[PDB]
């Protein structure tokens, strides 16, 4: 299991189709290259989608997929954004490391 990284809507619709077929939870990082503690939660968020290989891991640029960026109302960089079968289950705005690891636990979790 990795991080996907979303780069075009089609792949967007691709992986939530799937994954909302298969029940799974969606963690997704909204991220922009020039946000510093982006660059940071990189590795954390990587670490964490190989830990939980049932979870889909995506990660979005606010800057390159506008429209996903802005229908979650992202205006604020890392944005964990925590979904399932359509539902936003929870949001980490920031690099709030224990908070991020936290959530994927109690969000993954055998439901």
């Amino acid at each position: 299991a990795e991080v996907i990284s979303v780069h075009s809507l089609e792949q967007w619709t691709m992986q939530i189709e799937e994954a909302n077929t298969a029940k799974k939870l969606v963690v997704i990082d909204f991220t922009a290259s020039w946000c510093g503690p982006c660059r940071i939660m990189a590795p954390v968020f990587a670490d964490l989608a190989k830990k939980f290989p049932n979870a889909v891991f995506l990660k979005v640029d606010v800057d390159e997929l506008k429209p996903i960026a802005e229908q979650f109302s992202v205006e604020a960089m890392p944005t964990f954004l925590f979904m399932k079968e359509g539902d936003v289950k929870d949001r980490v705005v920031g690099a709030i490391k224990e908070e991020l690891t936290a959530k994927v636990g109690l969000h993954a979790a055998a439901q």
